[PDB]
């Protein structure tokens, strides 16, 4: 199979009973399944707590965070290091060998500046698939944090949803935005399968997909336009589901756009 | 056949912009007179100390060790696997070098255990498994490997960066130089000792010659080359005009033999 990327939410970061979860889904899928699996991630809540315990306020320019060159290091320890880290050492609780990387490794995703006022905040592009290919065929788990370097060697801060949709084009792979929504109801509050991008711009304002559902949403509506390939919302709750799930199934809402 | 070369980074250098200037230009030098591929291990340097002092956290020693709690060990990994690995890794870019970051655990290239109940999250490194960077170097990348390791259980663990290093030294079957801000260790008549033996340089520091405290990186060393069986260079970052050199098999340093 081609690979699978699952990204994974903050929330679901920051929450040890959907890692066991999610890790132990992780293990029985790949007893019976050889499909190629990356992870992607971004911070969760680990790089706020750590601003906040260093006293450096974040300031937004049009609700995105200036992110000078006294924070970047900061935050690439928060998200680079301790995230991924700890997804290693859940990866090796439960006898999974994974590699963590970064966006640079391999120049996997390439990051440009985004703009000069918003310092180290990097905009993802397509890279080269050849170092994750090489680990993939070597059986093992890429675990991908969305810290990026310009061409230039400058680091950057990368949205994570941006990040995973560029690998998936860079790798021709199959997204999962995985985190603590496990579908999109419908008025009757039944779980929608299967999602055009007009039925989501239609359900919003019908008022249907109201407040953090919007960003989801909108984060899938994105990755799907640019990927030219469905992109799946789901979450870790119903675990039995995962397998299923990591085989193509549509599980949890498929956005098609 | 492959025999890596692993260069151990630590201290000052890892926070300066004009030593790792040096140093990336040195490597790119080596990398284009050598086939013979290079690995670099670091620990912590300034970064981790300077994250410490920003978030007012005590750094207490036991054993002469320093500890590593339970509630601290996510803070140093990350300033450690995370900004310190990434900061080499954009160097590396900068130098157009095709690096891939790593941490111990990865390919469990070094397996770690706790070392002591009472220093916390501390790791004891022991040889692990080299076939992951050995596929990365077949490849023609850079591994650049943090100090952090996990146990197999899954706990993260902070690992003195020098045993690190000669641990995956084993693991590779590869030459070791050790680089921090040292000085030459300087004989009776006032020249550099540029090789000595483990025996020798036990025996000098036990004879109160070899001063100040580079007992502890001499003792680095020396337990290195035991432990190897090869001999182990300890050099300076500074005048990074004889670092081609010194990889390049010639002791601009001070070298313990077997």
């Amino acid at each position: 199979m081609n690979p699978l990327i699952i990204k994974l939410g903050g929330v679901l970061l920051d929450s040890e009973e959907a890692l066991e979860r999610l890790f132990s889904a992780l293990v029985n899928y790949r007893e019976s399944h050889q499909r190629p699996l990356v992870i992607v991630h971004g911070g969760g809540c680990v790089v706020d707590e750590l601003m906040k315990g260093l006293n450096l306020p974040v300031k937004k320019k049009n609700g995105l965070r200036v992110t000078p060159a006294d924070q970047i290091d900061i935050i690439t320890g928060a998200l680079a290091g301790t995230a991924n880290k700890t997804l290693l050492a859940w990866a090796k609780k439960h006898q999974i060998a994974a590699v963590g990387l970064f966006l640079g490794d391999g120049d996997s995703v390439k990051v440009t500046q985004l703009d000069e006022e918003l310092g180290h905040v990097g905009l993802a592009q397509p890279g080269s698939p050849k170092l994750i290919n090489s680990l993939l065929e070597n059986g093992y788990l890429p675990v991908v944090s969305s810290i990026g370097v310009t061409d230039e060697g400058q680091l950057m801060n990368v949205n994570a949803d941006q990040a995973a949709t560029a690998l998936a084009a860079t790798l021709g792979a199959d997204l999962i935005l995985l985190s603590d929504v496990s579908g999109i109801l419908d008025g009757k509050g039944q779980r929608i399968a299967e999602m055009t991008a007009a039925k989501a711009e239609q359900l919003i304002e019908q008022g249907i997909i109201t407040d953090g559902m919007i960003v989801k949403v909108n984060a899938a509506l994105d990755a799907a336009r640019t990927l030219g390939r469905p992109v799946d919302i789901a979450s870790w709750r119903h675990a039995e589901q995962l397998p299923a799930l990591f085989n193509g199934m549509p599980m949890g809402t498929r956005i098609l756009a």
